[PDB]
């Protein structure tokens, strides 16, 4: 076969669906680690805008997948995907040590298992945190956030209080989001796991969530709306929590950690005035928890170059390439070795503090639900809208709640 420019080169090429180089700054660094692993490691690479839409991400990923088709080797994908797209994924158990796999922070290890298979390794990170008022916590005599749920409504209570006879009608103790939708599913896994109530759907399948621990977790979030939380919480969803809260009219805001940025900003006022921490729990003895967000690097099934592959998603989620990550672009990353590295907290002090929200990160249920999330999420949405609305306690909800998900899980074909 002759030679020429316009002939076939040998050798393998590794192919990356990753964030779009077209919006922000996301893709183009990603696309920047990529190349520099192709460079350092003599292989040749290319790089797949995404879509910055989750939905439109994932029909693009699905035109692949249902060709199986050879020409992306590695996708980057939401926390709920593992549990839908487990199929095309590589396990990749078999090419990560113990030490190597117990680098990364084990809830979300777990997230990304589903039937045994590692279907993708953490990339970057997100979960449900506290904002608190520093100022106003100083203000009124305490001295470190909520640990509990009582310690935050007690805090509340006397906080708006003191607010609002200083003047602020518009002052209120605790946001969060009370719309049914997603959004109220990922508050609800936290109050009702806080509460030791379990994780609604256990990853072994079994429907937890009728439980007097649940129950009273759901009447104590009825018993804040409109009383240290505004009446319309019912309607909130993370932005109308945020515009309460960075308008300096809320002590407390549960949130994803998109808003620390957004409230550090100049003309914020709040600027200065907040930290982050974990969630509250409804006890000493009872467990935390933050409901896991973020995105996964998974190698393709259909990979022809299956060890390269691996070799190009270890790197990705390199402690290096995390901490280039934090550093330059502040994701949050999922090896909790990085939440105390110097460098990372020179650039981001508050890292620190929510080292032990992913330590206590809990999933959806995206594992066991598969192709029926979207229903069990409903259901809880609405189960758990009916309380803070008040037209149920939280004892029916939780029993109807179990109903709705057996219905939903359970397998068409009946044997009696």
């Amino acid at each position: 076969v002759p030679r020429g420019s316009h002939m076939m080169q040998s050798g393998p090429v590794i192919r990356v669906a990753g964030d779009s180089t077209a919006v922000g700054e996301g893709g183009r660094w990603m696309k920047e680690m990529v190349e520099a692993w192709g460079k350092k490691t003599g292989t040749r690479v290319e790089y797949i805008d995404s879509p910055a839409d989750t939905n439109d991400r994932l029909a693009l990923y699905q035109q692949y997948w249902a060709a199986r088709s050879p020409d992306v080797d590695v996708y980057m994908i939401d926390v709920i995907w593992p549990g839908i797209v487990a199929p095309h994924a590589l396990d990749l158990k078999p090419y990560l040590t113990e030490a190597e796999l117990k680098e990364f922070f084990p809830r979300i290890v777990q997230n990304n298992t589903i039937r045994g298979k590692l279907t993708s390794l953490p990339f970057f990170t997100d979960a449900g945190i506290l904002y608190y008022r520093k100022d106003l916590l100083e203000k009124y005599g305490y001295t470190s956030p909520p640990r509990t749920w009582n310690e935050l409504e007690q805090m509340a209570e006397r906080v708006m209080e003191g607010e609002r006879r200083a003047g602020n009608r518009d002052f209120w103790g605790f946001v969060f989001q009370g719309k049914p939708y997603e959004g109220l599913t990922c508050d609800a896994l936290e109050w009702i796991y806080s509460h030791g109530g379990g994780r609604i759907v256990e990853p072994d399948g079994t429907i937890s969530v009728n439980n007097g621990r649940a129950a009273l977790a759901l009447n104590r979030a009825h018993g804040w709306v409109g009383r240290i939380a505004p009446q319309g919480v019912t309607s909130y969803a993370e932005e109308e929590a945020r515009n309460v809260w960075q308008q300096g009219n809320s002590l407390f805001m549960r949130n994803w950690p998109y808003a620390y940025a957004l409230g550090q900003a100049e003309g914020s006022p709040i600027r200065g005035k907040f930290g982050v921490t974990v969630l509250p729990k409804a006890s000493a003895d009872a467990p935390n928890a933050a409901t896991l967000g973020g995105w996964q690097l998974m190698v393709s099934a259909y990979s022809r170059y299956p060890k390269e592959a691996v070799d190009l998603v270890k790197y990705l989620a390199s402690y290096e390439v995390q901490k280039d990550n934090a550093v330059r672009l502040s994701r949050l990353p999922t090896r909790p070795a990085l939440y105390t590295d110097r460098d990372v907290l020179a650039r981001n002090p508050w890292f620190r503090d929510l080292l032990p929200v992913f330590q206590n990160a809990v999933s959806a249920p995206s594992d066991v639900a598969g192709a029926r999330y979207n229903q069990v999420s409903e259901a809880i949405w609405t189960e758990v809208h009916s309380v803070l609305t008040g037209r149920k306690k939280g004892e029916q909800a939780v029993r109807d709640l179990e109903a709705r998900i057996r219905r939903i899980l359970r397998h068409h074909h009946h044997h009696h």
